[PDB]
C-alpha cells in the first residue's frame, strides 16, 4: 500500500535521471494504481570517486534501512553504483533475492576493470571488490543473484561469475527460451526470497531506450521488459527497485524515462485485465 | 471465389478510412489473388449520434443480409460501430464466432462509458447496451466471442467481460504463449462456427500503424498479425470481414490502410507458399 | 469421377451393415456407372460408450478430411452416430448443408434422452449436446440442416429443433407436398451450399426396408426415394453421402442393403433416362 | 477521480444558490483536492408548482443517469425538492442508502402539509406522497434512510415516519450520543451500501448558517458537520452529493455557501492529516 | 470433462477409506454429472515410516504429473500424509493455490510434534519440515495457501502458520464472518491461480461425520460444506481434489464416505439450480 | 381474529396428515394465540387420478371461496395437489402473492415430468400444465410467487421457472444471504399484495421433520422457519395458509406435525416477546 521514492542523482548526464523519472510522472501515476506515495526527496551527492560514492550510498542504505517495514522503496538513479547502498539498505539485514536486468553485469573489480565504479556494484553486493566497498555493502550470496538481459561482457567479469557461480541470463537465452519461461526460471531460482529488482535502462534496445549512457544494440524489446515485470509482480515477492541508467542528455523527449516508470508500474501490479 | 466491398464512411477522419482503403488497391490485389471482386460504394452516412449510427448501421446490415451466400463481405470502415451492422448483416441469422482483433474491447454499454458508440458495439452484439441498438444488432453469444491484441480497457468494461464469459486474449497472452497458439486455441474455442474477423487498425503497434484515432503502444507486429490471418484462413471457416479504424489524416504515406489490406489478403489466403 | 467408400462397422446387428452393403455390389455398380472406385476398408471400432463412439468417429473425421479433394467418400454404417465424424470430415473446414433422411431427427441431447447417441448425431453436428461430442464435431448450422422423412419424435427433440429453427419435413409434409416439391426446396433452403446426405435406411416404410433397428410405418415408398436421390443429384451439389443404419439381422435378403445401394446409385447420377 | 457538477436554481431566493456555492469556488477547490470536474451548468427551471418541479426534477434525473459510471455526481440546488430527481437518478435502478443532513425530515404528503413541495422530498423519494411524483421518483427503501440533525417536525410528518420506520437522529440524539458515535450508527444501519448524502444548509446552526430559507436554531457546529462528513468519507461508500437550499439573499458575505462547499470538499476525501 | 480416480490406502483404518469412498458410488455419481471417469486403481502401500510415506507418495507423485493435461484427479485416502505427493504431483511444476479444508493445520515439523507424519503434509508441501520429505514434495508457497475449517492446533503448529504467514481460517472466523464471505476471500487471496482443494473429513462436525480418526465437536455444517463447495466450484478454477482420513471402521453407514462424495459432486459443479 | 380450518386427507401415508396436524392441537393453540377457530371438517377424497383431484380440488376452492371474508383459512393436507383449490379458493378472484416455502419447486408439467400430479401444483396455479387443471385452477402470475427452501429440481422445471420468470430462492441462497434478509426480499418482491403462504413439511432439513413422504436433506433449521414465518407475520399482509405433506406413517412421535403447528401459530402472530 506503501511506496516510497528516492533520488540519487549521482553521476561519478546520468545525474539528472532522477529529475526525469519525476518529470515522467512516477509519483502520481503510482498513485493512480492505488497506492500512498512519499518522495523522499534526494540523497545528497558530492577509484575514481570511490570514497564519494561510498559516502552517498552510505546515506541511501541508511535512508532506506529506516523505512518502516511494509513501505516499498523505488530507488531513482544516476550511476548503478547506487545499488551498492539501495540492495544493502532494503535487504534489512535479511536474505534477498536481486534480479539484476541489465545489458550489463557491472560484476567487475578493481582488478578486472576503466577504473569506472558504476561498473563494479553486483560484484561488491556480491562481496567481491574494494574492501572500502564490500566491507558496508557485501548483502546478497552470489547464488541469490539473477541477471537478465545482458549482452556486453568484460574478460574478467566473465571469469568471476562464473567462479560466483551467478545464474546469467544473457540475449541468447532470451531469444532462445523466451522471456516468459526465463521470469518462471528466475523465480524458481530464487524461491522463498523476497525480491529486489534493479532495472537499467539500457536493457531496453537502444532504439526504444536512446536515454542511456553504454548503449548496446540488440536488447529487449518494450513487450518483453514489460512482460517480465508483469510476472516478477505476480510472485507477490517483489520487495523493492532500482530504476537506474536514465540520462536525459542522450535521451530523445525523455521517453526513455517514460519507459522506465511504465515497466515500474507493471512491477508494482499494474495489469491490462 | 466471390467478395463483395462495402464502404462506411462513419466517423460520429476516419470518415476517410473507406477511400484510403480503397487507395491502397484492396480490390486490384484481391483479383490477383484470384477472386471475383464487386465493389459496393458506400452506405450513406449523415448518446452521440446514436439514431444516425443505428440508422446507417441498419442499412449495412439490410445490405449485407441481402447478398446471395457464397459471397465474402469486406466491409471498409471509419468508427467501428459500424460492426453492430456488419456482424448482425452478415451473420444471416446464423450462429457466428467473432474473433475482435482490437486494442481496445469496445464491450462499454452507456453505464460503463466518454459516451462514444464506437466504444460500445461489441457489447451491443451481445446484446448489452442501449435498446435502440441491441433490439436491432444483437446476434451473438458472449461465449462465441474472443478478442485479441487488448490493450486498453475501462473499469466498466472489465466486470462487463468477465460477468459475460467473454474470452480475453490481451497482449499480456500474446508475450506469454504466442500467436500461433493463441489463434489455435481461438479456433478449438470456436470450433465449427462460421468465424467474423474484425480487424480494428489500432491492434498494430502504433509504430507500425500510425493512422489510428486511438493508439496504443506495445501492439501485434507486422509478422504476428499476418500469422495470425493465416492460421485463421487456414481453417476455411472465416466467413466475412471488417477494416476499420483507418485515419489518413493521423497516418504517414497511408502505410496503415497497405497494412490492413495486406492483412486481408492474408485471411482471404494469400500465402508466401 | 472418383469415389472413396469407407465402412463404420459400430453398433454401440447394425455392425454387419458394412458388409451387407458391400455384398449388395456397391461397388461394382458404382464401377459400371463410370466411377473409378476404391474401399478404404473400415475404421477400428471397439452416457453409453461415448468414448469408444468418440474415438472411432474422430477416426472417421481424419480419415475423410485427409482424402484429397474431387474425391467423392460414401460411408458405409452401423450406428447414425457414425455421422459426427462423417459430417465434420466430409466438410473440409467449410460450409456445408446437411440433408438427413430419416425417420427420426436424431436431434437429442444428454438432458432430452435410453441414452443412446445414436439417437443425438444430428443435434451434436448442430452444437447441442454433451462436451465431448461437441467439442470436436460441431460442423454445421441449424439451418443449414434439413430433415426429410420425419415420422417420430421425443418431447424434447421437438423443443430443441424448434428453438435451434431446423427445417423439418415430416411425413405429413411429404404427403401433403409430394416429394419433387419438398426436394426443390430443400435445394432452395439449402442453395450455393455443397450438400451431404445422410440416409438412413429406416426412413424407407417397413414393409420395403425390414432390415432396420428402429422400424416406424408409414415411410418412404420405394419410388418416392429414388425420385428424391434423382433431384438431389441434378443440383450437382451433392458432395458425401452415408448409408447407415442397415441391420442384416433383421433384413430379408439383404434386400434393405439392396436398397440403399440402388438410392446411392440413384444420388451418385443413375437415370432411366 | 471525476466529478460532476450540475445546477438547479429551483425556488418555487433559494434559486440563487447555485450560483452563489460555485462562487464559493467548489469547483477549483475540488480540483486542487485532485479531481478532474465538469459543471454540466443548470438544469432548465421554469399543490404549487407540481408539474413544473417534476418537469425539472426528470430532466435532473434522466442527466444524472445518463452520467458515465464512476463519476460522483454532486448536485447544487435551491429548493430540497431537486432531490426527487437527484436520488433517482443519482441511484442508476439500484438500491442506494440515503443519508439526509437536515434541521427538517422533508417527510410530508400532500395530507399531512403549507403545501410546500420541498417539504415532502424525502417522503416522495421513498414512496409516499402525489402520485404523479411517486410514479417517477419512488427510489428509496424507508428502510434505507436516515435521518441526521432533525430539530422540526409536523405531527404528521412524525406519524409517516414512525409508521415507514425511518431511523431518526433528531439534535436530542445528537447531544446525547455525539456525531462520531451517530456517524458509525449510520454507516451500520446503512451497511454494504452505496450512499448517497443530502446536505441541507439548514441542517447548521443559524449563526453559522444563516443563509438559509427555514433557520431554526440548535443545530450542528461547524467542528460536528465536518466530523460527520470525514467519518462518511472514510467509508468510502459515498457515491453522490446534494448541497441544497442555500439562500445568499438571506445570507451573510456568502459564508452558508461557502460552509457547504467546505463539507462537500471533506465529504469527497479532504483531511487534516 | 475428464476425471481420473486414484486411491492411496495408507495408514501409516483409514485405509479403508478408498474402498468405502468408491462403495459411497463416487464414480457412478460423477458420470451421471456428465463427467468421463476413469478409475487408476490404488497406489501400492507398504519419524514413523517416514520412509514407506515416501515411497507411496512418490509413485502417487508420478502417477498424476503423468496425467494428460485437463484430466481432473481426485485422489481417495487414508492418511493425509499423500498430499504431499497429490499436491506436487497435480501441481504439474506450476504455481497453484492450495485450500486445506480440514479441522487440523497438518503445519507440524519433527520439531513441533506424536512423530505422526500425516501431522506434517501441508508444512513439508510449504518446504517445512523433515528434507527428506521436503526435497521432493515441497511444491507450494505459504502465500498460497488457506486453511478453512480449523478448530484444533498444537503451539509448535501456531508459530509456524504464523512464521509462514498462512492465511487461516478458524472455526472463529467461520463463525463471525461466515461461510459465503469466507469462500470470497479464499478465492481473492489466491486470485489468477489454478486451486487443489484438499479436503479432511474431520472437517465436518463430528455429528455429521463420525468416521474420521481424529473428530474435533464443532466443526462444519452438512450445508455450509456444500456451500464452500459451491463457491469455489464456481471460480472455475479447481483443478484437483483429495478426499481424506474416511475411515469406516469408526464410521456409521459409510455415512461420512457418503457426505465426501456429494462434496466433491458440488465441488465439481453440481448445483440445485 | 376469525380463522378457519380445513382437511383434505389426499394422498393420490399423508392422507393421514390432516389427523397428525389436528393431533398436534393446532386448533387448541390457536384459540390460547386469542383467535376464535371453526373446524370445517375434511373435504371428500375419492396422468394418474388427474379427475379425482380435480374434483377434491374443485370442492376445497368453493369451499374457501364460500367463506365469509376476514376469516383466515388454513388448509391441512396430504398431497401439495390441494393447493391448486386452495390458492385458487383463498385468492377470492384478487391478485395474491404466493410464498411457496418447499424442498421442491412443484413447477412440473405433464410434459417436463413420473407423472404425478402433486408435484405440479405451482405450475398449474400459475398457468402452465393439463388443460383440465389449469382451466379452473390457474389464479396466480408466475411474477407475484416466490419460492423458499428449495434443493431439489427436475430438469425441465429449471427450464419453466426461468422461463416464467419466477423468483427462486434455493438453500444456496438460503446459506448465502440468510433468511432474514431473504424475508425482506419476499415482502419486497410481493409489495402491497395479499399474501398465502404454502408450507411443505419437506422443507425442513429431514433430522427434524421425517414425516415427509420425499425427504431432501440440507434442509431449513428450526429457527429459520420459525424466523421465516414471524417475517411474514410482521408485514400483516398474510391471508391464508396450507400446511402440506405431512406423513405420520413416516414420521417420530408426530413431531413434524408439531413443527408445522408451531410454525402456523408464528405465522399467526405468536412472538417470544
Ligand atoms: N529538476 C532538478 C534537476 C535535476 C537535478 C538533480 N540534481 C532540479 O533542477 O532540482
Ligand atoms: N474519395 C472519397 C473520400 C472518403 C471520404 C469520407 N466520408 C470521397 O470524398 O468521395
Ligand atoms: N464381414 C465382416 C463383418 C462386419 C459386421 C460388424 N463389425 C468380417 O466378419 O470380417
Ligand atoms: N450568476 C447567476 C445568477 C444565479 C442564477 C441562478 N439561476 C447568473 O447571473 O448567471
Ligand atoms: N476393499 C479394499 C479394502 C480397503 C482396506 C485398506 N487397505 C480391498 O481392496 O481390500
Ligand atoms: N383419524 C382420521 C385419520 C386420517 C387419515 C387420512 N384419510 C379418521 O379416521 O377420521
Ligand atoms: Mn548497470
Ligand atoms: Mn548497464
Ligand atoms: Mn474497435
Ligand atoms: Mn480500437
Ligand atoms: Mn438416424
Ligand atoms: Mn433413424
Ligand atoms: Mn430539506
Ligand atoms: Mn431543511
Ligand atoms: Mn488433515
Ligand atoms: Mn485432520
Ligand atoms: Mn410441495
Ligand atoms: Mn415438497
Amino acid at each position: 500500500e506503501r511506496v516510497a521514492v528516492v533520488g540519487v542523482p549521482m553521476d561519478l548526464g546520468v545525474d539528472m535521471g532522477p529529475s526525469a523519472l519525476r518529470y515522467a510522472r512516477l509519483l502520481e501515476q503510482l498513485e493512480d494504481l492505488g497506492y500512498t506515495v512519499e518522495d523522499l526527496g534526494d540523497v545528497p551527492v558530492s577509484l575514481a570517486y570511490l570514497e564519494e560514492i561510498r559516502a552517498a550510498a552510505l546515506v541511501l542504505k541508511e535512508r532506506l534501512a529506516a523505512l518502516p517495514e511494509g513501505v516499498f522503496p523505488i530507488v531513482l538513479g544516476g550511476d548503478h553504483s547506487l545499488s551498492m547502498g539501495s540492495v544493502a539498505g532494503a535487504a534489512r539485514g535479511r536474505r534477498v533475492g536481486v534480479v539484476w536486468v541489465d545489458a550489463h553485469a557491472d560484476f567487475n573489480t578493481p582488478e578486472t576493470s576503466s577504473g569506472n565504479v558504476h561498473g563494479m556494484p553486483l560484484a561488491v553486493l556480491s562481496g567481491l571488490g574494494h574492501p572500502r566497498l564490500t566491507e558496508v555493502f557485501r548483502a546478497v550470496d552470489p547464488k541469490d543473484v539473477v541477471l537478465v538481459g545482458v549482452r556486453s561482457l568484460d574478460p574478467g567479469e566473465k571469469r568471476l561469475l562464473k567462479e560466483a557461480g551467478v545464474r546469467v541470463y544473457t540475449m541468447h537465452e532470451v531469444d532462445r527460451l523466451g522471456v516468459a519461461r526465463i521470469a518462471e526460471e528466475v523465480l524458481k531460482h530464487l524461491q522463498g526470497l523476497p525480491l529486489h529488482v534493479s532495472l537499467d535502462a539500457d536493457v531496453l534496445d537502444p532504439t526504444l531506450a536512446p536515454g542511456v549512457g553504454t548503449p548496446v544494440p540488440g536488447g529487449l524489446t518494450y513487450r518483453e521488459a514489460h512482460l517480465l515485470m508483469e510476472i516478477l509482480a505476480e510472485s507477490g515477492r517483489v520487495q523493492s527497485l532500482d530504476l537506474v541508467e536514465v540520462n536525459p542528455i542522450l535521451d530523445e523527449r525523455n521517453r526513455t524515462a517514460e519507459m522506465l516508470v511504465g515497466l515500474a508500474l507493471s512491477l508494482l501490479g499494474k495489469r491490462i485485465f
